[PDB]
């Protein structure tokens, strides 16, 4: 029922989002930050009807979906690569400078 | 059983509250404000009694309440408009600074 | 279905109080039909929110009259419906 | 298996039955009105062979309010359309006052 | 609630289709691979509401069924809401009602 | 199995279009046997991702022609397979 | 009623069949678009006086038998002996036995 | 299950037994007659020895399966795989059918 | 569960009937004819009073356990545990079994 | 089949069997490997006409019996009598008695 | 099975906190406050036993317990009351600077 | 109801100790009735905190005497209620 | 209890019967070709002191797709394997256009 | 799907086994403190696909029977796809068939 | 099915992880600390197979496992120490300067 | 229990590998018994940790030995126990 | 269906029955004291057209604490009200010392 | 627990009604479009407790009953804590207690 | 109802019995070992008015691992206390090695 | 497990108890307002482990028993692992074993 998505975790500053819109329209698509808070909006603008010219079974359904999740601060972006109905967005962010790793005591 | 209350989510910056509030006067409602956290507390400071000199079933009940919701802060209000037995509150705030949704690579 | 309060003030009077909450003056059309009240409360805007912004959230109604209603007062005021009906004189 | 039947008020002076009879001829069908309430000829021995199987096959009370008359019946592409007419309730008045 | 239907079986060259549509204009209808299709569509009709009429006890159906071929149309009759549909076709060269000894 | 769409242009157009997300154009190899379409997808990389950062995450088909076939165009466009397919003259 | 079944050969299939009262007017045996159908139909009936009469077990009754023939089955004798129907078919010619 | 058999009850002192018998050899079926006890007993001499693969259906099949005196047989008629005995005997010298009052 | 006896059934007249009595003494056995009904009586003198450690199973053991007239004894004979008694008797004057018709 | 068991002593084992009808040539008793087999085969049947016969109880059927005996059993005496066979075994010598 | 606690909720910057301990001597309680999150221990340190000399049914059963509350920061103290069996504890703390309540437009 | 311990120190003597939480002196008055203590424990003050502020948290006794009882010492300290009792000499 | 039968398409003219049959020799086993549809002489009286319990025990049917042929049969290792071969449906064209 | 396997029992000194390993070559299989393993195991065998090959009705097993000591093996022979193994040993000094008194 | 963790509770700067890896060389072994949130990685790099040369059940099952805790900034490590196949890590970190717990009033 | 595993090198040899994770050199002491291994582990030292401070978390061992037993090696090493047991030679 | 009875202790020395006889006379009810424990004269027919259904239709014991006794009974608005006084248990002593 | 009630019905004008009312006082009680309401209302009571006073097997109660019209009120009689309220009102023209033929 | 008993090895040379036997006097009591297994002479008709309810009511092995001999038995207090003593296995040794 | 007892019934003055009290010593047991009280308490004894004995099929007891007024005791004998406790007392002046006539 959630479009199929994927959360690619590159490393401790960086966090991929992978995501499957196939026939989705770049005019179509509207993503939206808001206090580093992702809102990624798929919004059918053409708003294509379900017609019964001759057509069967449709499986794949696809309209209006919204989407959230709450980042911790400061997120920017990288890039975003449509590439065969999928974007690969690149998240880049975090500088906490306490990665150290090596304690020992015999 | 919730008193019947929805919230209207305009802007990044604005959150509207509309509230249904039939047979209140404007002595008896107490809104309150801890530490951004909306406490509205309806009360009947008249205390309307249920008598049976000839009253008869009575569906919709009425006395006192008590609500609370921890906001992000610093929030403000903006407006509030009492019309035809509902209260339209106008909540403005939220300055982030990074809202930007345009990044391609192909 | 909205909710519905009643009280007799005395043998005479009915008095229905009603919460209509966000409802117009033009959206609200009664009628009195065969001895019949109908109150009805029908949208005349297709009461549609810009659904990008603003999605999520949490009729007609009949009843009898016991020969002969004489209607007083109805007042809309702050979101109610008061209205107040008179019906006795039995005779004995 | 009764046929299915529906009952509707235009306004105060109009009820209006629709009715569904198909295959249904002009002297099967007789209505009565008795104490204010509304109410196969020759038949076939049918041919196994040929009659394998039908899908669909061929008395109804409702006590009328105080007073009902009649206006149009017409058999229009196997329907019945009946119009009704009855008022008079000495009362027809709204009333409204107050801010 | 599909509509009901009956099916008359003449021959084994014939066979007919008894349709119930009552209330259907024949412009609404319509008829059309060895496989028949009886589409009814509303063309122009009313869109009910709740507040003078209510109660029922009809929109668009369409009905398919792959006969052996290759049927032909024979004639259709609109009587009584009553669609009587004739189809007229087939040699199979073993129609042989017999065979008996002692 | 992934998610299938069918419609008809006409009696004499089957179209088919379908969601192949992430598969690319070495990965689809399709196949005609026997008045049947095989619609294969191999994934021509064994796709492993570094265990140690990611791993959390949330085919063949076959359908009978009905004699006799004529393929039209098949685009491979922003993730979507759009196949148009043709057949009737029925003679009848 | 009983049915029994029989392939003497690639050529031949046997029905043998008990009807038990069953008059030769009442029955009937169609072969109508490689589909044979084996009629029994009793023609009209018998004075049935319900006063002495007990636990009918045999439901006297009518009844069409249908199956669909592997193209093209044909008949080549019927015989009616002992109560028994015993129906003889014949058809092969496929290039494969 | 057992065969279907029908008792036809003629008069108080005559009763007919119509048996269905239907592909039963005369060597087969044997009658007896014990102690103004009848027994029916259909006995096959030796069961058709045939193969179960040509033969799909062998549901229904063929295998082996007190009266007050002093009971004698009238006629027992085989044909078309239908038995019809007649028996007829009873003598309690009482059957008046008479008597009616106010 | 009881002893497993078993009944032969020679002729109309005749019937013989098996007991299997294993390890039981002949003075413990007795049979009676009385009223023109038979009983068949196992009746054990004395149990042998016998330790219940040393006998791990006594599962199976030894305890104490109308004709048509105007039946008589023909022989009884015990040997290995099997009794074997002949009875015969019954005249109705009418054992004819013959009768055959077309 | 219907069995009991006795100790007379630690030295003997005594088996008292009821078996009604059979013949000396149907009985067979092997001792294979500190494992006792006490056979009881008829060697053939008898000839039963199923027309008169009524309500068989006897189940007249072939068995063989084995039990693992304590090293290493011996057997004594078997005497067959009023249709039971008393079988004798002798063994001890555990030095714990 | 809590011990039987109480809190009282004053002001937007006080909280108050009513308690039930009855037979605890004060050598046996001890309270702790690590990062603005109270843990309140009290432990029996006497340990008194559960002789059977004679003595009967003890519905009432008092050794070792521990509890803890993360609050809002910077929490202080104001008072507390022993006094019958019962403390009463007085936390004062919230600087908002945002507790108007009063906005209309017709 | 409160929760309620029992001992005996010996069989002279019964002892009683007692959580009343938040009672005052005037809400407890015992009785001695028919043989038979009863403790009870009325509230003085009707007991309503400012319903605005404050809302959401989380009697009689008898006991029969087994004659003849002396009553030694009742404390009220520290939220508990400690009596004790003293009854035996049954000459045996 | 059948025997465990695997079918399988080599390719478009390639059908592969593989099947276990332990214990048969040359002269029980017959196939037959019937109606295009696919399909113990001497046995033994086994004595029950050595044959106490045997844990193996020792006619199927497929109805062929228009036109099934003959290739190579071959007994190895107590198994079946038998080749067929058939094709011509006169489409084995494949085709693809546009970006 | 463990295979299926047949015991013979000749003797009491001779125990034949019977297994059934169809499509095996004898360098996959391998037999070897009184214990008798009978191992089935892969060394050059093709490898299963969903594409070519798919429906079944074969891939490594192990055995393991405590016989009594001091079991030998005397012929192994690999036909039909049946492993026919002959073990022969045991003198216990009791294998009497005897005893019977009156 | 967690593998066998214990966190021990100091003080309230201290907070102690006990740790049961045996078999584990410390090759295979990695920790890592991102935005102060700790992840402990164990990844069998020689990655031993499960072979039946003569081998039997196997109950005790390793190979590769991550696992993660987000703690209150700004966690630093102060020892770690590997004996007998327990790591005891050693966190010393919290300055909330207010720890103070006496207040009477009577 | 504690969890094991078990592994022949050859016929010859037994390993048995044990996680005894805290468990100390005096906390450990094997004995042989009518041929059976027994392994116990036994606390030398009340734990008891600081109730205070930390409370909140998430032995005898018998096997028959097959004659004749030859004790191989035995290595305490990163909290493992690992036995090296040799026994074989059955003439046949 | 027994009649409804409510007992209550006024004091120590005053115990209370409070009685429901709705249609009850003064001549058909009779109250006895036996052993320590305290315990329709002429019936009609009725006629079955006026009496179709009575909604209401019309010996009870409760042995006594050592040694009750009474004070006064009153019939008044269809109750019975009996008062009974005993007490002497020679302790009526209320005793408390401490800090 | 309503309280419970008793009904006659002397003739087809006369219907008395017979209620059960103990303990209330002719202050308390009252009586009133051609429906009967017997309204019990206590005005001066006591409220209850629950140390002297506890367990009982008496409050307010309202009974409506719609007679046909026009009812008019005869005689209320307080005895023995029950009301006997006489009814006296109707007039068919319709009361024939007849018809008998042979 | 059997008695309840009890077994211990107090080493590898020690098995130890422990057995209540209430009632039991020393002429009931007998014990014997038999194939290496270690495994009321006069009644009493008690009379009904006297023994109403008796709460308490008054042969057992164990196969031995070889070859178990005897030590001390002794009756104390009402229970039975039997030592046994056997060992030699040739096995007592115990061995390790290595960092 | 609470232990198992037995009580004789003497006299209507006499009533004897026997106590199972196996492995105790005289001064771990003691005996006790006309109230009996027989506690056996663990004074000097072991205490289990899990290593040298384990299973079994014996820690403190007490027990009460309110008896008409004024019981003294008799003698207690402790004998096979039994108390024997004797209690002697009562006269009620009620023991009339009579009362018959025609």
């Amino acid at each position: 029922a959630y479009p199929p998505y994927n959360l690619v975790k590159e490393s401790n500053v960086k966090w991929r989002i992978e995501m499957a819109l196939a026939g989705w329209s770049p005019d179509a698509v509207e993503v939206s930050t808001e206090s580093n808070v992702l809102l990624i909006k798929s919004k059918a603008p053409h708003q294509h009807t379900d017609p019964d010219h001759e057509y069967i079974h449709r499986g794949v359904s696809t309209r209006t979906f919204a989407r959230g999740f709450n980042l911790s601060d400061d997120v920017e972006i990288g890039k975003v690569s449509f590439q065969d109905g999928l974007l690969v967005i690149d998240l880049q962010k975090i500088i906490p400078d306490h990665q150290k790793l090596k304690v020992y005591e015999i």
